[PDB]
């Protein structure tokens, strides 16, 4: 029914000691970062938002991140799911580290919610209290500060975050216009921590009045 | 059954009375607009031309206008559909106006046809006898002169294109090569009207070949 | 099962024997080449081997090649595949000379194999032994010499990508990070033919052994 949580999942992972030079070069790698971590799982949003928290309880770095077109149910194979990640470390302890916190706040942490009962409609808002370094490398969010994620398809967005940004004291940090690779749209809003979970309901309640009556 | 018509639907709606300032400068809109019309559709090209005709029946303007990443068919959501128009107003009113009109062409205006009787080739070839503000932003296209829109699978509309060009008196405006993020091509051919329309159905004649034997 | 061929098929195939003058304008043919072979397939790294074969076995040169967005089984037609290629040449007899070297090497001839028993994963390891002019195009990559074309989902395809790079003596002339429009990853090998054929071989043990346990 609306708003249950759907629980994201792993889908394949795997962890390269020591990166080859050649790959390693044509990958960018920083001088310190030799140890690889790759990931796949099912779901874009809550994915980024664990390698981001990975960056916090690990000497981590996220070296790519991207999003498959048109999502997991339209993926070429189970272990795709819709997003791979890849964590870059000193050494495969860290990855470890790394992927082991990536692991649990996947299956247990930000979660999308069903917008309606027909659950066929979902959304995100969620409140990273403390961004790491990969949320925070985005132009306008700054290291250690939160911030109100913010997704959902097209129409659902646009009127949404209209809506959070009247409901309380934040800042549109990044908007990424519709469509993402996902098919949503999404934005990341600043600005005090209660702040942002206010922004956060009001986006809740705009995406569930339009799963209600779409068409007024 | 080949060239009858799909008809879409408008998939979700709503107006923004007065945008927030802050989204309004992230969406960079004109200080006259800050009324703002959301709509989603099941047909991409179809709802283009429905916004153009907006901005002919209303004090409109297109602020924002992408499709979605492999359609409708596999869009995130019911709301999603496959497009996102949004109108720009100096009031509610205007935006009302132009979204009623928005609906009125989206469900009896342009529609793309069947390609064959199987039903799982679909294209466009539609006359706009006068183009507004929205189609006439493209290199090419002058502020209410006519063209025809033509939209096809990659290899359909590539053959068709030619077909049409070499049928009626016609230049190519705008070509979009394979993929759009709906996977089709399409193309603005501009000229007279009696011209766009010869154009129309030679390309059309040419998707119904491919259709009944695309393998030669 | 596993390391089955997938047969891909041809999809769609015409030829244009005059290419509209202002058409070619708009695709920036040479003016050698004025005779078009269109051609539509189901899978797009097979196509785009199959292509360049052609500019082997006559006198045609790839004039557009493009993939479309999620691949085939979320395709807009059963015509669109995931492909469309468009081959140019002096005359329409070079070009049905290339569009049958396409179709031989379509239906005979490089091939995704399935990773699981399961068949809902798949890979492409191909040597290239002499690449034609297509291939030979992007950047490392030389005309005549050898390379081995290297395809996987995202992560199965980076994890590869590393141990083939490790397995022979080879270099990274191309990759392409995940996704491609159809949500692959890609990597283009050079060097020796048979140091290619074993790049390809530790590409599909990796492939395979995350195929069996995609999380460890």
């Amino acid at each position: 029914p609306a708003l249950d949580l759907i629980r994201p999942s792993v889908t394949a992972m795997r962890v390269i000691a020591s990166v080859n030079a050649d790959f390693a070069r044509e990958l960018k790698l920083p001088p310190h970062i030799r140890s690889l971590g790759l990931i796949s799982a099912d779901s874009d949003d809550v994915t980024y938002i664990a390698a981001d928290e990975a960056t916090k309880q690990a000497m981590v770095e996220v070296v790519y991140g991207r999003s498959l077109y048109a999502g997991a149910a339209h993926g070429p194979s189970p272990t795709a799911g819709e997003v791979l990640i890849m964590l870059g470390g000193p050494n495969p302890a860290e990855v470890r580290a790394g992927l082991d916190a990536m692991i649990a706040h996947i299956e247990n942490g930000a979660a999308f919610q069903w917008a309606n009962d027909a659950q066929d409609t979902a959304f995100l808002a969620h409140v990273v209290s403390r961004t790491g370094s990969y949320l925070s490398s985005t132009a306008g969010i700054t290291l250690g500060d939160p911030m109100a994620y913010l997704v959902a398809p097209p129409l659902e967005a646009t009127y949404g975050i209209d809506a959070a940004l009247k409901s309380a004291d934040v800042q549109l940090a990044t908007y990424v216009p519709p469509p993402s690779e996902t098919n949503y749209s999404a934005a990341f809003l600043t600005g005090s921590q209660a702040a942002c979970k206010a922004a956060c309901n009001a986006f809740t309640d705009a995406v569930l009045e339009i799963a209600r009556n779409p068409i007024q």
